[PDB]
């Protein structure tokens, strides 16, 4: 709604969006992960982590890397503008960012970092 969305990943590998906007007078922007299912984190877990395009693999194959413990993200990954953390089934995490970290005229995608959900798991985010 005003000034956020909320998403959800489910036991299906899937976000119930690939599209996500943002007014452009948000001065930050909220991000409400819900997990239905009944599938634990170590077997379906899911995040929201957000970059441009070109970042989005690198971010992916190295939060595939990282491992379970760093919830499939590298530590400090600089390339990573904002992300919730790892939720299984039935769990919750939201996360807020400056909107002002979008750039105008960039590409930016959401993504799911565990091993091969981006693959379903990914969107666009834009700055409306
Ligand atoms: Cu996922």
């Amino acid at each position: 709604a005003e000034c956020s969305v909320d998403i959800q990943g489910n036991d299906q590998m899937q976000f119930n969006t690939n599209a996500i906007t943002v007014d452009k007078s948000c001065k930050q922007f909220t991000v409400n992960l819900s997990h239905p299912g009944n599938l634990p984190k170590n077997v379906m877990g899911h995040n929201w982590v957000l970059s441009t395009a070109a970042d989005m693999q690198g971010v992916v194959t190295d939060g595939m890397a990282s491992g379970l413990d760093k919830d499939y993200l590298k530590p400090d990954d600089s390339r990573v503008i904002a992300h919730t953390k790892l939720i299984g089934s039935g769990e919750k995490d939201s996360v807020t960012f400056d909107v002002s970290k979008l750039k105008e005229g960039e590409q930016y995608m959401f993504f799911c970092t565990p091993p091969g959900h981006s693959a379903l798991q990914k969107g666009t985010l834009t700055l409306k």
